C-alpha cells in the first residue's frame, strides 16, 4: 500500500552539529521525516554543564519549533551525581551517552570501559531519575601480543560482557545498545529480553540505523563516505540486522547515527573521520527496507511506536502534534547537501532513488 | 655498523605504470635494494600484445639499466596459443598475470575465476613453454545466491579450491598465489608442497608483501593510504603471514605489491583507487621485520634465493652483478615521493624510522 500514516516518528540516535553545519541539519529532523528526535552530546567542548545543554535546546528549538527534542549528557570525568538530579528535576535531559576513549569523532574525552567503577556513582543517579543510558558498544583497539586482539570487527561482541554486567548492577536502569551492528550484539539483546512482552518491560534495547541496514564490508573499503562507527560488517552480520529490524519486537527502534561532515573531512587519505549522513531522508530509507521484506506493518512500530514506549514520551512534550504520512513518490538522492556558503555533505546512497517521501499532516 | 651480503635480491610484484609515473617510480627499484623485477600488467590499456610488451620493457631498461626486467601479460580473452609460443620464444615474458573481474583497480578487464576453462589452451602452452602462471587469489564478491557470500575478507580463502584445481589439472605448470594474506592461504600453500625436499621440486608458491607483514585491518580502517587488494586481514592471518616470511621455506618468496598512486587518488571520499608504495624502501621493509623476529639469516633467501630458484634466473639475463648490502644506519621514510611536477606518493609507513638502510657493491 502507499500513504502509510506513521504519526509521530522517532530517532532515537541523532547528532546535529554546533554552528552553521548544525542551522543546516537541524532543519532537516523535519525534513527527513522525524518528528521527535534524540540529539547526542559530543561537541566541543562535551556537554557536561546544565547551562550548555539548555542553551543547545534554546538554539535547536528556534532552529525547528516543530522538532521534539530530547537532550543527553556526555558521560565524562567532570559530571556529578549532584548534577544528574539537578538536570532530572529541571527537565533539562533525557538521558546519558557512553563514549569509550578513542573510538569514534570526539570521543577522545570519553571513559575506559575496562574500569566502569569510577562511574558507578553516576549510574546510581540515572536509575532514581529514570533516565536512559545510551552506550557507544566498541572496545578499544588493542594489538598487545599477549591478550585477545580487538580490533574495529570484534570491538562490537567484546563490550558485550561490559552489557551485561551493566544491565546487572543497574537492573531498573534503562539501558541502549546503540546502533547494534553484529548478529552476536543481536542474539544478546534477544537474550536480556528473554520473556518480556508488550511495550514497557524492556529495560535493555538496542537502536538499529538506517545505513547498517544497507551496508557491508566491501561498501565502505573503498567508499570512505559510508565508513561509520561501529563499522559495517559482514553479510551475516547484516542478515540479523534486516532480521530485527522488521522483527516488530519493543526492543529494537531507530536511531540513525546521522553524523554530518563536511566532504573535505571524508576526501583525506588518512585520519577520515567516521559518519554517515542520512538525516535529510531518514524515513525514506527505512521505508525501503521494509518494503523489501513486505513488512510495511511493522514500520509503525520500528519507527515510531517503540521509541516513544521506551523513553515514555508524553503527549505533554511534543512540539508539534503533526503526524508524518508516508507516500510513495518516487525521489532522487542529490550528490550533494550544501548550505549554499561553505559546507557540503555527501548523503546516504548520494545519486540512488528512494520508493518513498514523506510528507507532514496535522492532528485534527 | 652490521652489515649483511643479500646478492641478487628479487621482487616479483612490481608495478611502474606508464607516463610520468614510470619514470619516477623506474629508479626507485633500485633504491629500495631490488635488483630484479617482475612487472606486473595492469595497465590501461592492459598488456597483451607482443609489440606492446616489447616497447615496454625497453622503456624500463631504459630507465634503470642495472635492473633485471621479468615481464609479463595481462591473462585476457584476447590471448592465443600462437601469441604465448611467439612470446616464450623470443623471451619476452616469463609468464602471465591473471585478475578476477572487479577484484582491484585494472581488474574489470579480466577473467571470471570459477570458470577458469576457457583459458585452458593458455595455461597448456605455457605448461609447455614452462612460464609461470601468476594468480590474484580472490572471488569476485557476492553477497546473495544459495552459496556463501563472498566479501573482501573471505574472497582470498574462497578463491584457494581453483588454485588446488589449477595445480591438480595442470601438475607441472609454476603456479604463485600473489600476495597471500590469510592463514587459511598459508596453510594451502604449505599442504600443497607437504612431500617436497630439494627446493627445485616446488611448482605452487606464493609471494608475500612488506606491507601484510605490518598491517592489519584497523590500520587501514579509516586510513585509505593503506587501503589495498587483497585487503589486510586479521592479526591472526598476520601472524601466519610473519611465521611464513622467516620460515625460510622455498615456496616463500618477496613480491613487494608497488602499487604507486598520486596523493590525489587515495584521498577521495568514493572509489579510493587501492594499492600501497614500497618501492622506495622494500628490502628495508622486510630486513625490519626479520631483525624483529631475529631470523636474519633467512633473510637472505626469502628475497633473493627463493625468487630466483622459482623463475630460474640464469647470470646471463642478469642486467648487473651488483650485489646488494644492507647495513644497519637507521633512517627515516619522507612525508611524500615526488617526481617534482605533477605527483606526489605517500610511501608505506609515511614517517616512522628503520634500523637499516641499503648500498651496493660490486661482484667478487
Ligand atoms: C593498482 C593496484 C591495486 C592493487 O590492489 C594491487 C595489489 O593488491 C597487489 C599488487 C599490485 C596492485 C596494483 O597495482
Ligand atoms: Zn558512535
Ligand atoms: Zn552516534
Ligand atoms: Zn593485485
Ligand atoms: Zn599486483
Amino acid at each position: 500500500v502507499q500513504e502509510i500514516d506513521l504519526g509521530l516518528t522517532c530517532d532515537m540516535h541523532v547528532h546535529v552539529r554546533e554552528g552553521a553545519m548544525c542551522e543546516l541539519v537541524t532543519p532537516k529532523i523535519r525534513d527527513g521525516g522525524v518528528s521527535i528526535a534524540y540529539i547526542m552530546p559530543n561537541l566541543q567542548p562535551p556537554i557536561t554543564t546544565l547551562d550548555r545543554v539548555i542553551e543547545y535546546k534554546k538554539t535547536l528549538q528556534k532552529l525547528a519549533p516543530k522538532t521534539t527534542f530530547l537532550m543527553s549528557f556526555y558521560l565524562s570525568k567532570d559530571l556529578t551525581p549532584d548534577l544528574i538530579h539537578e538536570a532530572a528535576q529541571q527537565h533539562a535531559i533525557r538521558g546519558v551517552k557512553c563514549y569509550p576513549a578513542g573510538v569514534t569523532t570526539n570521543s577522545a574525552a570519553g571513559v575506559d570501559p575496562n574500569d566502569f567503577s569510577a562511574f558507578y556513582p553516576i549510574f546510581k543517579a540515572m536509575q532514581e531519575e529514570n533516565l536512559v543510558l545510551n552506550l557507544h558498544g566498541e572496545k578499544p583497539s588493542v594489538h598487545d601480543g599477549d591478550k585477545e586482539p580487538i580490533h574495529v570487527l570484534n570491538a562490537e561482541e567484546a563490550f558485550l560482557p561490559a552489557l551485561k554486567k551493566l544491565h546487572n548492577d543497574f537492573p531498573n536502569l534503562k539501558i541502549i545498545l546503540e546502533h547494534c551492528t553484529s548478529e552476536s550484539a543481536i542474539k544478546t539483546i534477544e537474550d536480556i529480553n528473554k520473556n518480556v512482552k508488550k511495550a514497557t518491560d524492556v529495560k535493555v534495547a538496542a537502536t538499529l540505523t538506517a545505513h547498517h541496514l544497507f551496508l557491508t564490508i566491501d561498501d565502505w573499503a573503498g567508499n570512505p563516505v559510508n565508513f561509520c562507527k561501529p563499522v559495517a560488517k559482514l553479510p551475516n552480520d547484516k542478515k540479523a540486522l534486516v532480521k530485527a529490524a522488521v522483527s516488530g519486537k519493543p526492543y529494537f527502534f531507530f536511531g540513525s547515527d546521522s553524523a554530518p561532515h563536511p566532504v573535505q573531512n571524508k576526501a583525506n587519505y588518512e585520519g577520515v573521520c567516521a559518519g554517515v549522513y542520512s538525516q535529510s531522508f531518514a524515513i525514506p530509507y527505512i521505508a525501503q527496507v521494509f518494503e523489501e521484506q513486505n513488512a510495511l506493518e511493522n514500520l509503525k512500530g520500528f519507527v515510531s511506536d517503540f521509541g516513544i514506549s521506551f523513553y515514555e514520551v508524553k503527549d505533554s512534550e511534543v512540539a508539534s502534534s503533526d503526524k508524518a504520512i508516508l507516500f510513495k513518490k518516487e525521489q532522487v538522492i542529490p550528490q550533494v547537501i550544501s548550505d549554499g556558503k561553505d559546507i557540503s555533505i555527501i548523503p546516504f546512497k548520494a545519486g540512488d532513488k528512494l520508493s518513498w517521501s514523506v510528507r507532514w499532516e496535522p492532528r485534527l
